[PDB]
């Protein structure tokens, strides 16, 4: 078994001696280099309907916590934009820093957001999450920044049951939570071919990040960050730094859906 994290003894530098994939041609997250992202005007629009999303549950696994979704049909589904076909919501999951100038993943013109939100979705044409994870065109991840200023009220539900899942392995219930209270105003953004950003780096990711970042509270993202990367009863390591730094773009374009 693997016992990745983010400390200098397992972090994101160690990662290539278990999963080789960490140094390959498609790894995320990136630098949005704003100045070089061409607008595409062949992008059709972004379709994101959660009308019907059914939330479950929230999971501490000792390198985020997920709330997890109902999947078992098409309720929650990202379409359009760059996309060819139907993207089932499946879970979402933030990183965070430990202070306000750091936590992201993707970074824009270099700059670094406090947290960034990822709503996973998987392509229904491979049945299964685990068979989509196999494919190039696999997940569809979509990336929202989060930055430090008024409060996000549609948050707030989240980072009250945190006290609930302090340790790794511990789970809540989280039933009737609307992930439509966690999105900007704009749809705008910028898209590539990526991979996971945490083990297994598999490259199967469309990733989307939107231009306009959520704003929530120094409240908000302290909670967050009482959370711990350890079991019940071990040493605490507090839950923060849990991001990956900028990867080599390589041989790809970032594309905009906006001028
Ligand atoms: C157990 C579990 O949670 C997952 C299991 C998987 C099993 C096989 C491939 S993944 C999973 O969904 N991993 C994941 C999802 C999104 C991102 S990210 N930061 O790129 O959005 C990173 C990791
Ligand atoms: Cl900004
Ligand atoms: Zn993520």
């Amino acid at each position: 078994s693997h016992h990745w994290g983010y400390g200098k003894h397992n972090g994101p530098e160690h990662w290539h001696k278990d999963f080789p994939i960490a140094k390959g041609e498609r790894q995320s997250p990136v630098d949005i280099d704003t100045h070089t992202a061409k607008y595409d005007p062949s992008l059709k629009p972004l379709s994101v309907s959660y009308d019907q999303a059914t939330s479950l549950r929230i999971l501490n696994n000792g390198h985020a916590f997920n709330v997890e979704f109902d999947d078992s049909q098409d309720k929650a589904v990202l379409k359009g934009g760059p996309l060819d076909g139907t993207y089932r919501l499946i879970q979402f999951h933030f990183h965070w820093g430990s202070l306000d100038g750091q936590g992201s993943e993707h970074t824009v013109d270099k700059k670094k957001y406090a947290a960034e939100l990822h709503l996973v979705h998987w392509n229904t044409k491979y049945g299964d999450f685990g068979k989509a994870v196999q494919q190039p065109d696999g997940l569809a991840v979509l990336g929202i920044f989060l930055k430090v200023g008024s409060a996000k009220p549609g948050l707030q539900k989240v980072v009250d049951v945190l006290d609930s899942i302090k340790t790794k392995g511990k789970s809540a219930d989280f039933t009737n939570f609307d992930p439509r209270g966690l999105l900007p105003e704009s749809l705008d953004y910028w898209t590539y071919p990526g991979s996971l950003t945490t083990p297994p780096l598999l490259e199967c990711v469309t990733w989307i990040v939107l231009k306009e970042p959520i704003s929530v509270s120094s409240e908000q993202v302290l909670k967050f960050r009482k959370l711990n990367f350890n079991g019940e009863g071990e040493p605490e390591e507090l839950m923060v730094d849990n991001w990956r730094p900028a990867q080599p773009l390589k041989n790809r374009q970032i594309k905009a859906s906006f001028k």
